[PDB]
């Protein structure tokens, strides 16, 4: 069913955001796992899988709309070297992604692509969940101190 | 069955205390949940449901005695901005509540409303349990320090 | 994640509507139960619980958006003294609430708060169910007459 | 297998009767559900479904006989505005349809289409059950009065 | 254990109230069953049994206190001839019995018979439930009229 | 609850679309079944049931909004005579219906009927699935040729 | 445990080959799904998951050896527009990848990194499975012709 060209361009842009987040969260999860921070590996691994499922939904929607999914153009990763810097980099990426989502959702409504919009709102709700988790962990580091915070990560929850 | 007017007035006063406590505990619980303090969310939410059940018991008893439950006049909430201030505010509210309960219990006995009295003694028992929990947590903060105490709240028990 | 100030104000106003509805429905449920109208007790009790669940969603959303939930300012209850008066008061209240809901949903969209919008649309759907139930009962009183209507309430459904 | 032209014409006539009855019973059922008359929604929905299965049987039989089922020419619905008027309209429609069935059954026998005949007799048996249910409900309205009658419809059977 | 003489006298007075109520409720229940009012037979039979368990508790307590249970002096029954008169007679009897219970409870406290007191308060709680059921039924008769009220009694609940 | 008059008009137009689609998908299904194309019978039968469920949602919504469902005015069927023509006819009908949905969804938003809008977006989502299925089948016929395509339809999936 | 620098570089190169394969196979899988070729969607999806699992083993090994996994530099995708082109492209990618693997396995042995070698031989055996499946499918297209081959993909296996 031929979709609106600019809607397909926005979906490719959001797919590009999910591709960056997949790699960044998956690498962060295995860095945490290597350091023995099991709880953080578990959450970040599951965050990584959520972004993979988001990428799948964009890929299928784009193809349904008769566009060409662009899995070629990976954007900048910001890996970071310590726990706080890693979580802050994830959070910055998420806030940028939500901004792009909000734009695409408004546009999709104005051209009456309500099914693309409905899918993007469900994805945005998941992203707000990822944001909440990141903001909360960053705050906990501040309130209990990094040493207590790291000790809390060693067992799976 | 027409009840004593002053007993109905005391029951409405106690109902009013429960209404404040329901709101204060429920909001505290969701504040803790938002901060990622799961154990405190769990306990405060259950303390909140306990007060809801107390409020139910007063409402039914007042109607049985042919009075008019007053759910309109909400007393002052004292929310607080940090863990210790919140728990201290719940404790202050509970202690004021137990005082009113003791007074009503004595009076119900004087006019031979022993069933309203039996109900109030059971609620007072529950309130002494909320007080015990609050006092103990405040003492733990002091003994282990705030950072260790916060760390201990992040997993459910 | 910092929310739009006016969205938070709308959320607090809708929360205020839920708090009124919780109390009014709960007290009506127990009045019905005291009169031995078990079926009306059951339905009104379940609507009060639905409104409690709505209040909880507003509270959690306001806190996530970094605002202050206002559980202090209870609006006017209109209790009523007989079955038809009580149902009509619940109806007027629902209709006023639905009006404020529609206004907030439109505004959430203008500022791209699509998750708050998506939440409030699910709550609106629930409110339209409460309205449908109230309007239907009111029409049944008219069609079968009050005595038959009361008779049909004495057994739980 | 090439069927008799007039038999196919009769089958299309009866299919037309079924298509009117599907819509009329379905709409009556949902009108009853909207009014809170659950018992009547339940019966009329199930009659609607009976008529749908009758239509399916005509369609398949016409196809087997190498004819063209006509689902295009919808006959006149008579919806009605209150319970008695709705039931009486369903009854008039069923009586008309039974008269057409009797004629078609006679004709199928004279051209030796005994399988079309046997199908139509099983459908006529179901229609006589529909007529019996309608005649009985209308008589109950008279005997107990409309107010008691409507009260009797509010719960599922 | 030798009990207080007046406490035993009060226990025998209350036992006497129970013995009247057993007979009156049992006979009312069977009168209702004979008339085909099954719901009322069911409730009144179960009230009869409650009173029997109350009597058993008085008998055992008087024996433990080294007193002589008096099952000889049956007080006045007031049976009544129609549903409302029967219920109103049960209610008057229960109100009288509650007044005697209140007096005995006050007295047991002043002589430090706290276990007799605790038993009597549990019995008073059950009696207030009996009073509530009666008051509610009598009000239902008024609100829906006697004919609808009797119709509502023909099936078991 | 009194709905917006133009919303009810749109709901009636959409209902009219579903009614055409019910009949056309149902007749196509049984034509495939008669031809021994069991796979196509199964899919088209399930699409017809999907449109019946859509039609039920429109009817209940219009009644809730105090409108009159119009099941009388059946639009034009285009049945077709061979597999490819029938599929193309279903596709043209679906695309016209999706255009009407988009218009109604926009309008519903402008008058704040967010629950009617929410219902229509779910239905649109289903229609886009119908569309995808039809487009895919039509492309398969071209890719593998009609003879292989027919062969693939004889067994149930 | 500090690994050999050139081993880590080989590991990063092979991880790069997996990242290309994950994307190419996943998009191919969803392209097949869109065309209604379910059997091809299923196999290519499961091959993509295989590559994801390989990527994970490289990442974990590189971190264990204290190197930095490079998930930033994505190599050239060759997507293709029809089934045969897409399969040939996956085949070319696989053969290039197996070449890089053979080279790395040899070198791991020269520097006594036998655990890296053991991991890479297991991945190579999986890659030879992917190669076998692709060569086999390409040969089937030529032996049965593309129309029959496409017909054979529409049902899942
Ligand atoms: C186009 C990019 C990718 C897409 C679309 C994608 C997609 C998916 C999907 C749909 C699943 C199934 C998840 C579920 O439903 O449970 C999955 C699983 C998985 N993915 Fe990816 N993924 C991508 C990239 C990656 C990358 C780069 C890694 C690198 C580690 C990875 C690692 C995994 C792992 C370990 C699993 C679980 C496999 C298992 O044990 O079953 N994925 N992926
Ligand atoms: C008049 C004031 C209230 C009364 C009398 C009341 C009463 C009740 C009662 C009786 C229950 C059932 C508890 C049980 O048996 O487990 C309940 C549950 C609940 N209440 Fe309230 N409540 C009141 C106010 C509130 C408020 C202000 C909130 C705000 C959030 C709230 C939130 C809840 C929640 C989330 C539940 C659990 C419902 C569930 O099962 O999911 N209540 N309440
Ligand atoms: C009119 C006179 C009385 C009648 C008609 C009556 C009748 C009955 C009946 C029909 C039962 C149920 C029996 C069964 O099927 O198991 C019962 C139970 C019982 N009765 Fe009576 N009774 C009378 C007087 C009394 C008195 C004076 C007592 C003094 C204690 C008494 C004590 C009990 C007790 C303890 C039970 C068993 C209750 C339970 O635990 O379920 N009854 N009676
Ligand atoms: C107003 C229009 C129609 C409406 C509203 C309607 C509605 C429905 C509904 C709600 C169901 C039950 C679906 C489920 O939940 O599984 C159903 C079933 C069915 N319908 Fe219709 N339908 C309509 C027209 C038709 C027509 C013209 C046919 C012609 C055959 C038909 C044939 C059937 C059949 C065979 C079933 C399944 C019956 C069974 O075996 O239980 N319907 N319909
Ligand atoms: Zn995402
Ligand atoms: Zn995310
Ligand atoms: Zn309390
Ligand atoms: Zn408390
Ligand atoms: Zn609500
Ligand atoms: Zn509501
Ligand atoms: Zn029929
Ligand atoms: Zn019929
Ligand atoms: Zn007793
Ligand atoms: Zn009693
Ligand atoms: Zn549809
Ligand atoms: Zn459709
Ligand atoms: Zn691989
Ligand atoms: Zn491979």
């Amino acid at each position: 069913m031929k979709g609106d060209t600019k809607v397909i361009n926005y979906l490719n842009k959001l797919l590009g955001n999910e591709l960056v987040a997949i790699n960044q969260y998956f690498l962060h999860a295995r860095m945490f796992k290597n350091w023995g921070l099991k709880r953080l590996n578990d959450v970040e691994y599951h965050e990584s899988i959520d972004e993979m499922k988001h990428a799948d939904r964009y890929i299928e929607r784009i193809l349904f709309l008769e566009g060409l999914p662009n899995l070629q153009d990976l954007g900048k990763l910001n890996i970071g070297e310590d726990v706080e810097e890693m979580l802050r980099s994830d959070l910055a990426l998420e806030l940028d992604g939500a901004k792009n989502l909000r734009e695409a959702i408004g546009y999709a409504d104005s051209v009456h692509d309500y099914v693309s919009r409905d899918m993007m709102i469900e994805i945005l709700r998941d992203e707000e969940g990822h944001i909440d988790w990141l903001e909360t962990e960053l705050d906990l580091i501040q309130k209990m101190g990094l040493q207590n915070y790291l000790q809390a990560q060693i067992r799976e929850e």
